């Protein structure tokens, strides 16, 4: 890379055009365009969907100008739509209202001093006009001319610099031979007419401006044309001149015209021979050639690939005449060249490489073949899942860049470089499959805020230095060890399980005197998915026996389950101690140990004894007492085998889905109020249950007592330091609501909890903070009441800060921030669930910083999977999370001790009933004997222990 700063009046620019971004498709008298009409069959466009609103630029110009201004860059190319101007392709149909849209954008650009590089044909074709026959009319160098001309006279006393047409090629050929692009007609004999009539309608338009518009407007009128780069396969001579040969077919066929008078001479021989004299390119009349020939200030170059093109004659057989017949050579992926997806495994066919050699020598051989004409690249860009920490595109847009500097020292008089695209778009046949601006723009909110992606900070970075610094040389997005694949051992003291829920899997709800859970009512109302209930489930509590032989099949050391409260104790007090409920789960516990399998118990979970919740549940805090007396009862029936004990599942869950929004048991609705005051009941329940069995059990026992809690991995959305704390602020309020007076060091909720409920607990009028207050007593049974932090992760999400200075009493309108996917993370069976292995790396480093180096165990990790036995995503999903997790240990040094996996088989997923099959067993619920039946998973899991980590 050089570090040469680019020539003094260089432009650093950046790229739109009207239909992939402009939305508003019939706003205000705009007629549709062929691109409206294609892109209404769902065949025509990767993933369906429609431009119909896009990024919505019709409804954003002053939101977009401030985009601009905040790169930095000289100019803006963009695209006026002819339907918008003309609805029904002619001028007496001129709409004012399109009229006055573009020229608001061009004021508001000069107002910035931001120089319009405007463009007047990028696909947007009338469809009255291609009504009428298209492109391969002779009228449509009329139409052309008389739209060009109208728009000259209305906006050139401010644009200056003009191009005709953008792309012929694929207007040509994508549109009307193989159909991909608009308006879809499969015809090779009309590709050829069809790019005569666009060099002869761009030369229509500068005929017009060099008389009637050039002497007053003192402006520039170019064409842009597309090129990849041709590398030969060999050195032979053969090869050599097939690649020049598609350099000649691809831009010398409107290149050649445009310079020399005349197609290339070699391509006219070419279709000749392979079609017969009567089917030859078009002549152009000698008038024809005074029109078109040095019709340009400029010459437009976009360019994105290069690939690897050699002789072959037997391209196309039987006479099957074609674009790609008549030049008789195959076109193949340089596979040398650094891949670019989000993953390294994602797509190893992929044609995205960074091959910046490739502008290099475009720019030359247009310089040397060409006459050294005045050059733009006026559309260069990396296509991307999407994803904001866009490491691929700042390699991308610094590498091709830096070849621009290098054509200017090898005499290559490039003025401009503009960056495709500003803002994600419709990309045109790709749909939304296809993001590729230096802005993301979320799709799913009506808005359609804009959000820089790293590359922004990039471009912006490089245009203030006028080229590459040291730090913009080496500068990453995102680390460079976060998606390589480490092959190792896990350490020999760790740990593999399968978890459990009590009420999931164990059925008999009513059974040998155990008493009602909150979610026995709650699915006796009604309020799990077809009625669905818990009241058999897998028949666990018959069939435990099956589940410790699939225990011993998976070759797991431990196995996590819960206890059901209800069935121990009848009312959650031990006046009805349930002896039948201690035999169930001796049972269990001593089935596990003869078989060597280590159990872990989950206290509470999510089942609370409808007895209690009469009383006021987790709000009623002599719960504090009830659990005490619950988790005492547990330890001395069971506290002489089972050594790993956890107080509470998720207590996210029970305080925010149970008592908050009511979306589980037991179902109150209080967002503001009792969320807190029953998360606050849970962490002094599980300090006072902590120090029960140090005080009282652990001499004798010799086990470890802990806590688990469900957690995100909260990544910034953008690189700002306001976003950085939006996400390390919803981290506090979902972890740390809960770790922080365990884990932290000062027994007491995070600051930023108290910070932000006070302050606006006092603004809602209310006489005392919703976020309760510990007495420093409390504080003190809180300091290091735990022998091992647990967590649970499944997913990620990227957060933003967004102030809410008028919500209303809400934990989670309490915290200023908003939430968003990656685009490139994969979908799950879950909305809310999507695959980031990354995000348990980070999360585990961030335990780590904030918890005193604690011991961690990985309590739940999974994700759902269809019925079918062959759950590759499943497997997908463990191979690298536990590869992240495992990256953590070696690479990261954090104590993580044991992995466990949901689940050990399909359960009752709460309110998604059945329907959410999340286990490495499939279960048959039909079946009165609930056969289980092992999956493709099962045996990858077994397989991966045995292993011990990830060899070779
Ligand atoms: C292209 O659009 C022009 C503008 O018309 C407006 O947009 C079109 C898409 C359509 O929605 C119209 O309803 C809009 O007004 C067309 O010019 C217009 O043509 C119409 C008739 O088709 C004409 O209406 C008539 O006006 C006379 C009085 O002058 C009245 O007695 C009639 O009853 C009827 O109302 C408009 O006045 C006229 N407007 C302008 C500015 O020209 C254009 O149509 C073509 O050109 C006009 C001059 C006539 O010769 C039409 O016969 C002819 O088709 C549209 N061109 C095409 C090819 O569709
Ligand atoms: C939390 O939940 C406990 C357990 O139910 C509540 O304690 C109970 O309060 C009931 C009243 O709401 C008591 O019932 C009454 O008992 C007396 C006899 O003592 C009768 O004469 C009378 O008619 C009622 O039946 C119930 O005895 C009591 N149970 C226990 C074990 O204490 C508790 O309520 C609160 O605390 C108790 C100690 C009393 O002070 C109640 O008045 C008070 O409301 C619940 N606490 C909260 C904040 O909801
Ligand atoms: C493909 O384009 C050529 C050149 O414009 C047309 O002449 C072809 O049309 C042919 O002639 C018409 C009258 C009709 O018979 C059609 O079926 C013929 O192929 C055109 N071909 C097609 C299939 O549209």
């Amino acid at each position: 890379l050089l570090t040469d700063k680019f020539p003094a009046n260089f432009t650093f620019g950046v790229s739109t055009s009207a239909f992939p971004t402009e939305g508003a498709w019939d706003a205000d008298g705009k007629g549709p365009s062929i691109w409206d009409t294609f892109t209404s069959d769902s065949s025509h466009v990767t993933g369906g969907g429609d431009a119909k609103q896009s990024a919505d630029t019709y409804n954003h110009v002053d939101d977009d100008v401030t985009l601009l201004k905040d790169l930095g860059v000289s100019s803006y190319k963009f695209s006026i739509s002819w339907p918008r101007i003309f609805p029904n392709g002619t001028k007496e149909s001129v709409n004012q209202k399109g009229v006055n849209f573009y020229n608001t954008l061009i004021d508001k650009l000069l107002a910035n001093q931001i120089t319009p590089f405007v463009s007047l044909y990028y696909w947007d074709l009338p469809q009255d006009l291609q009504d009428k026959g298209g492109w391969s009319k002779d009228e449509s160098v009329a139409w052309f001319g008389d739209y060009a001309d109208f728009c000259f006279k209305t906006f050139g006393n401010r644009v200056k610099r003009w191009v005709t047409i953008d792309d012929p090629f694929s207007v040509a050929y994508k549109g009307h031979e193989t159909g991909e692009q608009a308006p879809g007609v499969k015809n090779v004999s009309v590709t050829y007419k069809v790019g005569h009539n666009l060099l002869l309608a761009h030369a229509e338009a500068y005929r017009i401006y060099k008389d009637n518009y050039r002497t007053v407007q003192k402006g520039e009128v170019g064409i842009s044309l597309s090129s990849e780069w041709y590398v030969p396969k060999t050195t032979g001579v053969s090869d050599v001149m097939a690649a020049r040969r598609a350099m000649t077919f691809r831009l010398g066929w409107f290149l050649e015209p445009l310079v020399k008078g005349d197609y290339p001479l070699l391509m006219q021989q070419r279709v000749v021979a392979a079609r017969g004299t009567a089917n030859g390119l078009p002549q152009f009349s000698a008038g024809d050639k005074l029109k078109v020939k040095d019709s340009y200030d400029f010459i437009g170059l976009s360019h994105f690939t290069s690939r690897l093109v050699s002789e072959d004659a037997g391209v196309c057989s039987g006479a099957t005449v074609g674009f790609f017949c008549d030049q008789g050579l195959k076109m193949e992926t340089d596979l040398s060249y650094p891949k670019l997806e989000y993953r390294p495994e994602v797509n190893p066919t992929s044609e995205r490489r960074l091959m910046g050699f490739g502008l290099l020598e475009l720019l030359k051989h247009v310089t040397s073949d060409y006459n050294k004409p005045v050059i733009y690249v006026t559309e260069n860009g990396l296509s991307s899942c999407g994803t904001l920490q866009d490491q691929n595109r700042v390699e991308y847009l610094r590498e091709y860049s830096n070849n621009v500097l290098a054509a200017i020292k090898a005499g290559g008089d490039v003025r401009g470089f503009f960056v495709w695209s500003l803002l994600d778009g419709f990309d045109w046949s790709l749909g939304y499959t296809s993001k590729s601006g230096l802005y993301y723009v979320d799709m799913g909110r009506g808005e359609r805020p804009r959000f820089p992606r790293s590359s922004a900070t990039f471009y912006k970075k490089m245009i203030a230095n006028n080229g590459l610094t040291d730090e913009l040389v080496t500068y990453r997005a995102y680390p460079a060890d976060r998606d390589v694949f480490l092959y190792d051992t896990f350490p020999s003291d760790f740990m593999f399980g399968v978890a459990t829920s009590a009420y999931q899997i164990e059925g008999a709800w009513n059974l040998d005197g155990k008493g009602p859970s909150i979610w026995d009512t709650f699915a006796h109302n009604n309020r799990l998915a077809s009625g669905q209930t818990g009241d058999v489930a897998c028949d666990s509590y018959h069939l435990y026996m099956e589940d410790v032989r699939m225990l011993q099949h998976l070759g797991v050391n431990f196995y996590r389950f819960s206890i059901a409260w209800s069935r121990v104790m009848a009312d959650g007090t031990p006046a009805t101690t349930n002896q039948a409920g201690i035999d169930y789960y001796n049972k269990l516990i001593d089935a596990l140990l003869a078989a060597g399998i280590t159990p872990v118990v989950t206290l509470y979970h999510w089942d609370l004894p409808q007895a209690l919740e009469n009383d006021g549940g987790w709000k009623n805090d002599s719960v504090v007492d009830q659990f005490e007396a619950y988790a005492r009862l547990c330890f001395e029936q069971f506290g002489d085998r089972v050594k790993y004990w956890i107080t509470f599942n998720e207590a996210f869950v029970v305080s925010w889905l149970g008592y908050g929004i009511g979306i589980f048991a037991p179902g109150i609705y209080d967002p503001g109020t009792s969320p807190y005051m029953v998360a606050h009941n849970i962490i002094r329940s599980h300090s006072r249950a902590y120090h029960l069995y140090s005080n009282n059990f652990q001499a004798k026992y010799k086990g470890k007592v802990g806590i688990t809690l469900d957690i995100e991995w909260k990544e910034p959305l953008t690189d700002s330091s306001e976003d950085a704390a939006a996400a390390d602020r919803a981290m506090q309020f979902k972890l740390g609501w809960f770790a922080n007076a365990i884990f932290a060091g000062s027994g007491d909720y995070p600051q930023v909890m108290r910070q932000l409920v006070d302050e606006k607990s006092k603004r809602q009028g209310l006489a005392k903070s919703r976020l309760p207050s510990f007495t420093q007593a409390e504080k003190n049974l809180n300091k290091g009441a735990y022998d091992f932090l647990a967590l649970n992760h499944y997913t990620t999400n990227p957060v933003n800060n967004q102030p809410r200075p008028n919500s209303q009493p809400n934990y989670e309108q309490d915290q200023n921030i908003d939430t968003r996917y990656d685009p490139c993370w994969p979908d799950t069976d879950a909305s809310w669930l999507k695959v980031n292995p990354w995000g348990i790396r980070k999360l585990l480093r961030w335990a780590r910083d904030h918890y005193h180096n604690p011991e961690i165990i990985i309590s739940e990790s999974g994700r759902p999977d269809g019925e079918d036995l062959t759950d590759d995503g499943r497997i997908y999903y463990y191979k690298y999370y536990i590869n992240e997790l495992l990256k953590a240990i070696k690479l990261d040094g954090v104590r993580v001790k044991g992995y466990t996996a949901w689940s050990l088989m399909d359960n009752l997923e709460w309110t998604s009933g059945y329907y959410a099959k999340f286990g490495l067993y499939h279960v048959d619920f039909n079946s009165p004997n609930r056969t289980r039946t092992p999956r493709t998973s099962a045996t990858f899991y077994q397989q991966l222990i045995k292993d011990r980590g990830f060899p070779k």
